[PDB]
């Protein structure tokens, strides 16, 4: 579809089985998701935002379904002000910007 | 144009007679630069993301030039890692999200 940017682009995601409502965001390099319980083994990594950096926990190749289409990625989970879908996964669901 | 989401969606743009770099940012609401020393009245702001708050100047009907496409409106300034165009400006220039 065509998103225009009147209102935030939030969407429903699908992931470990469960909805959730999250912010198609193109400044994200990386898919941050609020605290939630996810399956299989994780890392702690470090990410940076307008106001610093956050601990979160790395699950690689996570499946999350986008609006209907599938990526399969990295997802990281900590105290972020928002579900954010970055460019690792906008670009699996072919996702680009046009003006 | 259309841009894709391999690398970070920089482009050119122009405020206050200068020629900057800025990220095309779907998932921030109003537009913020790094610090620069505009003219003019301002309302003090506190933005918040990833890592939290900063505060910003928060400065109104700013003109900005954005792959040459004009547009008008707010514009935070203050100690952001990058330019970002939020969907203030965003939706003047006609950029939506596809996929
Ligand atoms: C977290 C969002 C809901 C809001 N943010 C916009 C977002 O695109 C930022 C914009 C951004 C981009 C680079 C640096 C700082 C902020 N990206 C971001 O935090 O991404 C992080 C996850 O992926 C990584 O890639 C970039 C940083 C990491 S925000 O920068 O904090 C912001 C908030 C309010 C306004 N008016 C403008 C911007």
């Amino acid at each position: 579809p065509q998103i225009t940017l009147w209102k935030r682009p939030l969407v429903t995601i699908k992931i470990g089985g469960q909805l959730k409502e999250a912010l198609l965001d193109t400044g994200a390099d990386d898919t941050v998701l609020e605290e939630m319980n996810l399956p299989g083994r994780w890392k702690p990594k470090m990410i940076g935002g307008i106001g610093g950096f956050i601990k979160v926990r790395q699950y690689d190749q996570i499946l999350i379904e986008i609006c209907g289409h599938k990526a399969i990625g990295t997802v990281l989970v900590g105290p972020t002000p928002f579900n954010v879908i970055g460019r690792n996964l906008l670009t699996q669901i072919g996702c680009t910007l046009n003006f």
